[PDB]
């Protein structure tokens, strides 16, 4: 199996998300708490880059190695970065549980050494329409990235 | 080509160290700049793990893929992460330029996900005798860790 951990830093969010992996063949399985946030929904994905010289701006775009517009994690056209949002309770505490079957820690698409990125606002799924579709299909419109992690290889 | 960044925490000891490589069959060429060390000659390696939920003791010990005793990085019997030392100045400032054969961005045995670390003592390179040889071979008995950050990928 493979273990991944992401420890979110930010001015004034925090969190840790753990990735686990039985093999190759099995979904990846995200877990963890997010603390700071506003309470209501907040994007949540898996940015290209780990690079954190710049804060979570050097995190590049959302991880994309399909060319593909951004959705929801249950949408049949989304990144492999899109998991959607995590809801954030009135302590500002988000507790996370999520499966993917896009996001790996095997092979050539592995997100190890790429981030994961928490946004001030709600990720729209790729659904937003008039003025706000444009940039629905590239980041759901979820705002400011509040904090970021580098997807770090831990023990199994 | 390929690049990374690792960003270095610690309680006093901070820093940022870039690895460029051109291809998978370049030299990994690696350089940057730690700060607040004791002035003199620390122990630097790259560690197997980046997970840092436990500060730098989550990160393991020195990467080590080829099942190798501790050297320098000139040794003929090395570890992939063995680095060798830096030496800071006066102002505690290390200044970093180094290249390596044997840690690689590309391929089964990257370094990307992986952390790096700073230590407090100066490394050995293998060579200690006496009661002090067999951790020589093990950690070079460059004491404890002052600094780590995650290797993180970085745009080209
Ligand atoms: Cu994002
Ligand atoms: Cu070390
Ligand atoms: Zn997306
Ligand atoms: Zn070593």
């Amino acid at each position: 199996s493979n273990r991944a951990v992401a420890v979110l830093r930010g001015e004034t969010v925090t969190g840790t998300i753990w990735i686990t992996q039985k093999s190759e063949n099995d979904q990846a399985v995200i877990e963890g708490e997010i603390k700071g946030l506003t309470p209501g929904l907040h994007g949540f994905h898996v940015h290209q880059y780990g690079d954190s010289t710049n804060g979570c701006i050097s995190a590049g775009p959302h991880f994309n190695p399909f060319g593909k517009t951004h959705g929801g994690p249950k949408s049949e056209i989304r990144h492999v970065g899109d998991l959607g949002n995590v809801e954030a309770g009135a302590d500002g505490v988000a507790k996370i549980k999520l499966t993917d079957t896009l996001v790996t820690l095997y092979g050539p698409n592995t997100v190890v050494g790429r981030s994961m990125v928490v946004h001030a606002g709600q990720d729209d799924l790729g659904e937003g329409v008039g003025d706000k579709a444009e940039e629905s299909k590239k980041t759901g419109n979820a705002g400011a990235r509040a904090a970021c992690g580098v997807i770090a290889l831990a023990a199994p």
